[PDB]
C-alpha cells in the first residue's frame, strides 16, 4: 500500500521528543487543521533489499495493517500515516501520561489493588486483539502506556504493534522474537507462536507488578532466555510474603511452558483474582 507521500511538515507541526527504537523515533506533534495534538512515529525504511539497517516494507505495512483495524479504549489508534524516500511516518493517538515502565520506576511496588487496576485493562485491551485474532507479541512496560500518571488510579493503552501479527491459522511460524525477559519459551525455541505467548508474557507483567523484581531476569541475554525455556522463576519470599496466593495462582497458569496448557484470555478475565534484538 502506498501512503501520503506530501511532506508532513505542511500539515503539522512537530515538538517534544516521546520515545526511540532501533529504527523509530516518536515526536509529539499538532495537526494545523484541527489543533490536535498526535504521536508522530518516524520508522527508517531500508534503503535495499538486502539490508539490516531499517524496517522491511512487508514489516512496515503489517504494522500499518493491524493499527487500522483496531478501535478500543484500551489500545492506540491510527490517524494517518504520511511517507516519503527515507521514512513512514505513522500518525497515532498521543498517550500523553508517559510508559507503565518509568510510572514503576517512580513507584517501585503496588498494591494488588493498583495491580489488577492496571492489569484488568490491559486484559481488556489484550482480549479485543485476540478477538480479532491479532497477536501482539511485545507486551512489557515500555509498550503500556498511561493517559494521565497524576491520577490514582491511571488508565492505560497498549502501544507498538511493530511486531503484532493476525493468527488466521491458529499459529505463526516465523522467528518472531522480542524481549527476552518477557517472552515466552515458544519464542525462545523458535517454535510455532500463536494468541498464547502474549498471556505467557502477561505473567510477567503481573509478577513485575506485584514484586517490582523480574521472574526471568539473568545477568546476560542468554541466561535469561535459559531461565525462560527452563521456567525457571519462584516467588521469592522477600517479595511477596504479603502477596494472596490467589494472585500467584493467577501467574503461576499463565507462566506455563506448554502453550496449551497456559491460561487463555478468557481464563485470565474469569480468574477468581480478576473476576469482579535476543541477541549478543
Ligand atoms: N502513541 C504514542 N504516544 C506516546 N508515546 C508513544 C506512542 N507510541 C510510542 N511512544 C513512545 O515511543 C517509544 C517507541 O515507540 P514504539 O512504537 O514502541 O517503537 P519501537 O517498536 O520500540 N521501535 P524500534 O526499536 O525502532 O522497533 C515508546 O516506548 C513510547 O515511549
Ligand atoms: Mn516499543
Amino acid at each position: 500500500t502506498v501512503f501520503r507521500q506530501e511532506n508532513v511538515d505542511d500539515y503539522y507541526d512537530t515538538g517534544e521528543e516521546l520515545g526511540s527504537g532501533q529504527f523509530a523515533v516518536v515526536k509529539k506533534c499538532r495537526e494545523k487543521s484541527t489543533g490536535l495534538q498526535y504521536a508522530a512515529k518516524f520508522i527508517k525504511k531500508r534503503r535495499t533489499k538486502s539490508s539490516r539497517r531499517g524496517v522491511s516494507r512487508e514489516d512496515i505495512e503489517r504494522e500499518v495493517s493491524i493499527l487500522k483495524e483496531i478501535q478500543h479504549p484500551n489500545v492506540i489508534t491510527l490517524h494517518e500515516v504520511y511517507e516519503n524516500k527515507t521514512d513512514v511516518i505513522l500518525i497515532l493517538e498521543l498517550v500523553a501520561g508517559g510508559e507503565l515502565f518509568d510510572f514503576l520506576a517512580e513507584k517501585e511496588s503496588l498494591t494488588e489493588e493498583e495491580a489488577t487496576e492496571f492489569l484488568k485493562q490491559i486484559l481488556n485491551g489484550v482480549y479485543y486483539l485476540h478477538s480479532l485474532q491479532i497477536a501482539h507479541f511485545d507486551l512489557k512496560p515500555e509498550n503500556i502506556m498511561l493517559l494521565d500518571r497524576n491520577v490514582p488510579k491511571p488508565r492505560i493503552k497498549i502501544i507498538d504493534f511493530g511486531l503484532a501479527h493476525k493468527i488466521d491459522f491458529g499459529n505463526e511460524f516465523k522467528n518472531i522474537f522480542g524481549t527476552p525477559e518477557f517472552v515466552a519459551p515458544e519464542i525462545v525455541n523458535y517454535e510455532p507462536l500463536g494468541l498464547e505467548a502474549d498471556m505467557w508474557s502477561i505473567g510477567v507483567i503481573t509478577y513485575i507488578l506485584l514484586s517490582g523484581a523480574s521472574p526471568f531476569l539473568g545477568d546476560t541475554k542468554q541466561e535469561t532466555l535459559a531461565n525462560v525455556s527452563a521456567v525457571n522463576y519462584e516467588f521469592e519470599d522477600e517479595y511477596f510474603s504479603n502477596t494472596s496466593a490467589l494472585a500467584k495462582d493467577f501467574i503461576r497458569r499463565l507462566l506455563v511452558k506448554d502453550p496449551k496448557k497456559r491460561m487463555t484470555i478468557q481464563d485470565s478475565l474469569q480468574h477468581p483474582w480478576i473476576k469482579p534484538p535476543q541477541f549478543e
